[PDB]
């Protein structure tokens, strides 16, 4: 078959749809990734022997004033500036056109769309292609979406109504509790395409990195890495709420964080802080190779914002989760795996839904610090990793959702 498939505008989405047409290309598919070139330009290389089977569409964006030539992705357009969140918006629903224009010639069999491509769904049903969207989270963020308690909410019930099934990333083996009571959302079929765990080879990162020569000298599951992932926002009061927790709980840890928009480099951390921790603790304000470090030694818990790749990630090498969830499915995804004892939460505001530096301390005590709980933590974050890191079990999952796409 010739796949075509497009990503929503964000890494998040960008890295397991690679994944995703490297597994359809392994098969002896042939994928179209369309996508927008900045965002391609950043994207790990395809393996040389998927080449020729893994053609790469570029769309530029369409300008708009006040949106940077380059501000492609939702880790370059901040959640903390909602004006510009808009500009991008409307510059990606610009790409309907380009992107109708290159499916009529495409001879594709499937589009495989993401959440808010509207259009991508109509140019499939105006060129007759089945159009398939994607959900690559958890079934129970599926079945939270069939059940809640143009805007964001229109343009993915509009992308819904225009797909013919809904593509879930998860599996019966580890959610048994919530695969088996979903049939269809807005009347479309849900298919699950297993779990998809990431690999080394499809994540090319430097195992010379300078934060994976800092892990290497720590010590075995003493570590806890720190990363929100590629785009929610995380405002200067909250950094420094979070900086004081990881002190004040004295592990040695690896930050990966991402600036708020506007804040100096003097004024991101708490005074002092890089000075009094540089002896157990790195922060880097740069995209880090995550598979690189959850695969560390030195790493034990993780601190996660519970986005669906992390927290894959983060079992897939059996650590358990400090959960700092802050959009979407995160809260969810947090919710599903305290449900299985393998994270706790953050304690967070019954109100306004804030943390504090004591919030962050006691929770990585519990997970990470404390000797009798720690060692259940780690045990459960074990057992669900015998799941999640069952690469022949998930890639059963992609020959069975390719036989779904025949059928
Ligand atoms: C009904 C809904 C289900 C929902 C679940 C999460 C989901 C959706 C966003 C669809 C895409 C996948 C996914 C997993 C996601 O987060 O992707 C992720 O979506 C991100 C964008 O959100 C992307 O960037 C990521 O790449 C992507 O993975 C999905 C659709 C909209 C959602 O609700 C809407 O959430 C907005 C959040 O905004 C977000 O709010 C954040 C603060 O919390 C802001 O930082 C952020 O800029 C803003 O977009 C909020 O501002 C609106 O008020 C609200 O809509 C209102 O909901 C009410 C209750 O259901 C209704 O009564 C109202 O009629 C309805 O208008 C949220
Ligand atoms: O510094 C970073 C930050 C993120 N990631 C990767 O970016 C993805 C983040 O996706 P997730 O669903 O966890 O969160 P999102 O960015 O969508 O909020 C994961 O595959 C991470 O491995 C990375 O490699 N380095």
């Amino acid at each position: 078959m010739h796949v075509v498939i497009c990503p929503w505008l964000a890494f998040g989405h960008l890295l397991p749809c690679l994944d995703l047409a490297q597994r359809l290309a392994s098969r002896g598919h042939r994928v179209s990734f369309v996508s927008t070139p900045r965002n391609i330009s950043r994207l790990p290389p395809v393996r040389p022997a998927l080449a020729p089977l893994v053609a790469f569409v570029a769309l530029p964006l369409p300008r708009v004033e006040g949106l940077p030539d380059g501000a492609e992705s939702t880790n370059d357009v901040p959640h903390d500036r909602p004006d510009m969140v808009e500009l991008h918006r409307r510059a990606f629903d610009g790409l309907a056109a380009p992107f109708s224009e290159f499916l009529g010639t495409a001879c594709a069999d499937w589009v495989i769309v993401d959440v808010f491509h509207h259009w991508a769904a109509a140019a499939a049903l105006e060129h007759k292609v089945p159009c398939a969207m994607m959900l690559l989270g958890s079934a129970h963020m599926i079945a939270s979406i069939a059940d809640r308690r143009m805007s964001l909410a229109e343009r993915f019930s509009l992308t819904l109504s225009r797909s013919s099934l809904v593509v879930g990333r998860s599996c019966v083996e580890f959610e048994p509790e919530t695969v088996p009571l979903l049939s269809t959302l807005r009347g479309k079929p849900i298919t699950f395409l297993g779990l998809m765990p990431p690999l080394h080879e499809g994540r090319r990162e430097d195992g010379e990195d300078a934060t994976v020569r800092w892990l290497d000298a720590q010590p075995a599951k003493s570590v806890v890495y720190v990363a929100l992932g590629s785009e929610v926002p995380l405002g200067v009061e909250k950094v420094h709420e979070l900086a004081l927790g990881l002190e004040l709980a004295g592990t040695r840890f690896l930050w990966a964080l991402r600036k708020p928009t506007g804040v100096s480099d003097a004024d991101l951390l708490p005074a002092g802080f890089e000075e009094r921790t540089r002896g157990r603790g790195v922060v880097a304000t740069r995209w880090v190779p995550q598979m690189s470090i959850l695969a560390h030694a030195a790493v034990g818990a993780f601190l996660t914002h519970c986005g669906w790749n992390s927290t894959i990630e983060g079992l897939m090498f059996g650590h358990p989760l400090i959960m700092l969830p802050i959009f979407g499915d995160q809260g969810p995804n947090a919710r599903l795996i305290e449900a299985k004892n393998a994270g706790l939460q953050v304690a967070r505001n019954d109100g306004d839904g804030s943390f504090d530096r004591e919030g962050v301390a006691a929770a990585i005590r519990a997970v990470a610090v404390e000797e009798e709980s720690s060692k259940v933590f780690q045990a459960k974050a074990k057992k669900l990793q015998e799941i999640v890191a069952d690469m022949a079990c998930h890639e059963r999952y992609i020959d069975g959702f390719i036989q779904q796409l025949r059928s």
